[PDB]
């Protein structure tokens, strides 16, 4: 019984972009500057935040320190995350792709590959 | 400047059933007649009800929210939350149907109405 709501998944994550401009439980701030977020978003788009959450061993903690990534490449990454859109321009391009590869994101690296390569 | 990936609120919102299959983060149980673990984030998403409870500061931030209304019908439109896929049968179809209403999704509603007057 699939009566597929195929606009369901973006209303959803839509809902879950608004949450965080109302700040509405954001469990977490990302240091690159400072960014509030809820783990779970992070996690299902992210295989090292996933990678860093689902460890036992390692405290849970609402604030994570990320080692010189671009603050730029990370406002760009989480935004997509949470609104499906990537931004790219040649005036950060190279910020972005970096990030992705650190943050373990393999679609959104092929994706910055060909976008280069372009032009 | 603005490429979007079309399968990626599905991925997330798979991955975000992953986390649910597994347990992990899930920060409320909704008590219904039957448990229900689930993220309070994603209940909020779907639910102008669970939205109203849990912007409340007075039942803020409890874990448990004991809602009488069916558990099977409430399983079915939590699947539905996190799959975009709505479980529908005769023998379910009131259930759900109910279970919408009180929980203020309309979309799934019209759709057991049609799937209803579809068959009698």
């Amino acid at each position: 019984s699939c009566i597929q709501f195929t606009r369901h998944a973006s209303d959803v994550l839509l809902n879950l972009n608004r949450l965080r401009s109302r700040d509405i439980l954001t469990d977490v701030v990302i240091v690159v500057e400072q960014f509030r977020a809820h783990k779970t978003v992070l996690m299902a788009c992210s295989g090292l935040f996933y990678s860093i959450f689902t460890d036992q061993l390692k405290c849970n903690l609402s604030v994570i320190n990320l080692d010189e990534i671009n603050p730029e490449g990370f406002c760009i990454l989480l935004d997509f995350m949470y609104t499906s859109r990537l931004n790219l321009r040649e005036g950060n391009i190279m910020a972005v792709m970096a990030t992705a590869m650190y943050l373990q994101m393999e679609h959104v690296v092929d994706t910055c590959r060909k976008f280069i390569k372009a032009s």
